[PDB]
């Protein structure tokens, strides 16, 4: 059981040690396309690249490259696209990807500005009456509605293919109180947020994969899909002891490098899964307690 493993590592203070064993066992696959000189301005960080085998390709003849990976969790029947925060010159590529992959949800785990620096381009509209047009990819994006909670925001967006006049509704889930290289206030507000994404249908197999990002798309983004996948596996087998979070994280690291960036993100992931297991194990009321503790009202 992970809860016992949790106490052993906590009492022995071994998080930095567990974390280094994961770093050392992690997959290394080629990322040749990311490193082509024509793609240097498509990468936010020189040291965070998609592997060639799992990279998302844009359907455009000129240049198919975006810093985005498909993470396919076969047993859980869940897919995720993990990506960087869009750059000023890749906002059009970002929405082209959302369109082409048939995604229903975008999960954003960072603020546009953190620690006095820009972590992400402002890639969605701030007011209903001021829509965004991406000339390079022929898409229009309108803000339909915005629901603000204390520490996250849910936006309904309309994406229009200007080439075919097709429209889709995209849900933007914005977690607004999670610091870079840090961990949420408590497992409670993070779990409340993850359950809200699930409730929307955005993670369901009748849609394309959810798009998840932070600044690099590996740390905070990693924590989100590790907790979701672990809870679904636990669900699927109704056995908390059957789930090894270290093995799931290594399986995810076959698809994108660096998922979970610090030992505290790793400890946070264990905590989130352990608390989440209360619900998965048949205590429905725990979901209402999370909503209370998160103080979203
Ligand atoms: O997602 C996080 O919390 C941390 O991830 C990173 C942020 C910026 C740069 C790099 Cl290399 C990683």
């Amino acid at each position: 059981e992970m809860e016992k493993e949790f106490e052993q590592i906590d009492k022995s203070g071994s998080w930095a040690a567990i974390y280094q064993d994961i770093r050392h066992e992690a997959s290394d696959f080629p990322s040749r396309v990311a490193k082509l000189p024509k793609n240097k301005n498509r990468n936010r960080y020189r040291d965070v690249s998609p592997f060639d085998h799992s990279r998302i390709k844009l359907h455009q003849e000129d240049n198919d490259y975006i810093n985005a990976s498909l993470i396919k969790m076969e047993e859980a029947q869940r897919s995720y696209i993990l990506t960087q925060g869009p750059l000023p010159n890749t906002v059009g590529h970002f929405w082209e990807m959302v369109w082409e992959q048939k995604s229903r949800g975008v999960v954003m785990l960072n603020r546009v500005m953190e620690k006095g620096s820009l972590k992400c381009a402002q890639y969605w509209p701030q007011k209903e009456e001021k829509e965004m047009i991406f000339e390079d990819t022929n898409l229009k994006l309108t803000l339909i509605s915005e629901d603000i909670k204390s520490y996250y925001t849910v936006r309904q967006l309309e994406l229009e293919n200007l080439t075919t006049q097709e429209t889709r509704e995209i849900l933007h889930f914005h977690y607004t109180t999670w610091p870079d290289f840090g961990v949420p206030e408590s497992p409670a507000s993070f779990l409340n947020f993850l359950f809200k994404v699930r409730e929307s249908g955005s993670l369901s197999p009748e849609h394309g994969p959810v798009v998840v990002h932070c600044s690099a798309g590996i740390g905070r983004s990693g924590t989100f899909c590790l907790a979701d996948t672990c809870l679904l596996l636990m669900d699927k087998r109704k056995d908390p002891s059957s789930v090894d979070i270290k093995k799931v994280l290594l399986e995810m690291r076959k698809f994108r490098m660096g998922l979970i960036q610090t030992a505290d993100q790793l400890r946070f992931s264990y905590l989130a899964v352990i608390e989440g297991a209360k619900f998965i194990m048949g205590d429905s009321s725990v979901q209402d307690q999370w909503k209370e503790l998160s103080h979203e009202d």
